[PDB]
């Protein structure tokens, strides 16, 4: 057990930094981080040093590390490779994925429940984001609020994302789900300003906003890192693409706002528990 982490220039790579930090903290291994790994070239070189130094478990934060690891995981049989998000096939190579639909759904229930205009909205980056569907379905499952979905071209365009906020503003939308790590705060802020409600993204977001953050659709990257580094130690870590959701314990909802009626919570807290055992949504 000696863990390395490859990270590339800016979701939030800080959730990976804290992940590696807890790995070295909650387990007893030595940790090493390589930053600015932006090409197969660099990735391959930094893998040599890492295994030279004696790392035997290497993480890649991001979808491209899977391809990077794939073109090299066979010359390092004695080393296991985990990627965050790619598609991988092999024995000493794994890939991690967070399940998005669920969290979006439950988040959307709170969203709608807390809406005055029965008009909720999602400002996401791309259509393939599960959270977008599950969100709409939540704002339908219980309030039947007309959902507005706007797509930003990408994850870092705070500008456009803010325009989409404004746009939906002029449509009497009052609860927002800005599902893009890159522009999330810029948009949460503008909301707190306007006095509307938002749903946190990937992070607890409560303290970085406040009473404006009804709740947050949280993905525990730091936890998943530790988790995955623990199975690799206990020899029990699978290979290939693994998927995590509310049932695996690394996906949740953030601390509800004081604002949310104590009943709306109970309902969801129960829907979640149900979904954790059943595997189905309140509809």
């Amino acid at each position: 057990g000696m863990v390395g982490l490859l990270v590339e220039d800016t979701g939030w790579n800080r959730k990976a930094y804290e992940g590696l930090l807890n790995i070295h903290s909650n387990l007893d291994v030595d940790v090493v981080l390589e930053e600015g790994v932006n090409s197969e070239q660099k990735a391959h070189r930094r893998i040599k040093e890492l295994v030279d130094g004696g790392v035997n478990l290497i993480f890649g934060h991001g979808h491209a590390f899977a391809e990077y690891f794939s073109t090299i995981h066979n010359q390092y049989p004695d080393v296991h490779f985990v990627s965050f998000n790619g598609e991988v096939k092999g024995e000493n190579i794994t890939s991690l994925h967070f399940e998005g639909y669920a969290m979006g759904y439950f988040g959307g229930m709170v969203a709608a429940s807390m809406s005055e205009t029965h008009k909720v909205g999602v400002i996401a980056a791309f259509p393939w984001q599960p959270e977008v569907e599950g969100f709409v379905d939540g704002a339908k499952y219980m309030n039947e609020s007309e959902a507005f979905v706007r797509y930003v071209g990408e994850w870092t365009d705070a500008d456009k994302a803010l325009e989409l906020f404004q746009e939906l503003q002029k449509e009497q939308v009052d609860v927002f789900y800005p599902a893009g790590d890159g522009y999330h705060v810029p948009v949460v802020e503008a909301i707190k300003d306007q006095g509307d409600f938002a749903i946190g993204y990937v992070g607890d977001q409560a303290d970085l906003g406040g009473s404006t953050i009804l709740t947050s659709t949280v993905q525990h990257v730091d936890d998943l890192y530790v988790l995955v580094a623990k199975r690799f130690q206990e020899g029990k870590l699978e290979s290939g693409n693994l998927y995590y959701d509310f049932q695996d314990g690394v996906v949740s909802l953030g601390e509800f706002s004081s604002v949310v009626p104590d009943e709306v919570r109970e309902q969801i807290t129960d829907a979640i528990s149900t979904y954790i055992q059943t595997g189905q949504f309140p509809h």
